């Protein structure tokens, strides 16, 4: 089997995202929703926003259905993004938490804390998005929110590739979080000044992973279960750096960045430019 | 063809609804949106989806919730309080521009708008719906009819009123002949009413003489008059459900109070209002 460390290891990331993801939802509330009614800058903007179109569906308590139908391309292009914002505040506040119940996170000084939360907190929620898709609708069910995809075209998009090539691989609740784990530890960070412990802290992240697909799977049909699990995260790295860009060409044109993103991508001392990752971490 | 006097109460008709019918709805803001057995079958009678299409194109559609355990049955209701009263609002402004609504006394005007209210919205809302969609088209809203439905009063109406494929004048003078009801409750100058109806109605006859020779058109005018009292009949029924409903969960909005009952200018002071100032 797996070293008693390891298994405790995989204990502590388990219990981290039981405590920490709200898989139903219930307590995202109060976010902004879609109301009722410099060329090469806006350019650019247009096709970073149609390549994920969605749906909306709030599902209520009584039983009645909203739906919201985005509408096509102007300033309308920006008409989710308030709401984005909050789904996505939400979901890094659920990651920051996450790390801070890991003991190594916490054992880590704070201007590395913050850098790794800086550069693995779009990856951690896509991978925790990644356990509420449903591939045969190509919908996000986060709850009472659904968000599904308006149109083999959609395979061009990567961040929708990685969804339906992540989903299909059908992991475990323990290789997600080990996933979180192995991309939160990940040395080569920008601002990471502990190479050396972040990357031993990673190594034994991959290898807890990979010892628990040897010992609690089929072993010559997933023989290449992990490899296929390392090209997930490098590729899910290539979609962060790309979604980064996006974000910042969007924020220039149009502000809709909440504080909490402004310091997580870098919008205007590691500690002193980023004071409520700092005092989130200090609670 | 027409008598001149005929020929300028169309005129004045026409002008009329042209300048109180706002038919895109687009002066239709600041409404309400969703979040005892005689009376759940009431509402499950007239069951709608309601569609929001926004200027930029984007579209907000509520799909109604099924019946359990109540409450949930007013959840559009606030709404349709809403669309009522500024519905209401343009029969108002239609009648205050009328010469002949104008000149009588404001008692009776009182009377009359709070007799025909609903049957004058109802004139209205026909001329904007869809019986191939079963949807009531309202510029950027859009009510449909959520999936023998015919059992219903209301529906049957507007589905038999929208085969009879009506011009725009027939259906102003409608409006004319069920504003000028002398038997409304409160009416006092009903001989004065009662001859203002009948010049309606016969220039109503007379249109359709001169502009409808085929023979799907045969009895028009008589059909025409026999809608008046079923729909007459509806708004009473209407009436009474509303009042239930009310008695149960009241949803009425002030004007809509005045309108149902729920000295006629102390009681119909918004009313009284309206109808002193400027169209």
């Amino acid at each position: 089997g797996l070293t008693e460390e390891q298994r405790m290891m995989i204990r502590e990331l388990m219990d981290a995202q039981m405590k920490t993801f709200d898989t139903t939802f219930s307590h995202f509330k109060n976010f902004r929703l879609p109301g009722v009614l410099e060329a090469a800058k806006w350019s650019q903007v247009r096709k970073d926003l149609c390549s994920l179109k969605v749906s909306l569906q709030l599902r209520g308590e009584d039983g009645s259905v909203w739906n919201y139908k985005p509408p096509a391309d102007g300033k309308e292009i920006f008409s989710l993004l308030p709401h984005m914002a909050d789904m996505s505040t939400y979901m890094f506040k659920g990651i920051i938490s996450f790390a801070k119940v890991i003991s190594y996170f916490r054992d880590l000084p704070i201007e590395d804390q913050i850098s790794l939360l800086k550069g693995a907190a779009f990856e951690l929620c896509q991978l925790r998005f990644n356990t509420v898709f449903n591939a045969e609708t190509g919908t996000w069910e986060c709850g009472r929110l659904s968000y599904c995809l308006e149109d083999q075209q959609l395979l061009l998009e990567p961040m929708l590739k990685f969804h339906y090539m992540l989903k299909k691989l059908q992991l475990h609740e323990e290789e997600y979080v080990l996933m979180q784990a192995i991309s939160l530890f990940s040395p080569d960070r920008p601002g990471v000044l502990q190479h050396r412990v972040v990357d031993q802290l990673q190594e034994q992240f991959a290898i807890t992973l990979k010892s628990y697909i040897e010992c609690n799977r089929p072993q010559p049909a997933h023989r290449f279960l992990f490899l296929k699990i390392m090209a997930m995260l490098t590729e899910l790295r290539s979609i962060n750096a790309q979604h980064t860009q996006r974000l910042l060409r969007i924020q220039d044109i149009h502000p809709f960045a909440t504080p909490l993103m402004q310091e997580v991508f870098g919008i205007t001392s590691l500690t002193e430019r980023h004071k409520i990752l700092h005092r989130l971490l200090q609670e």
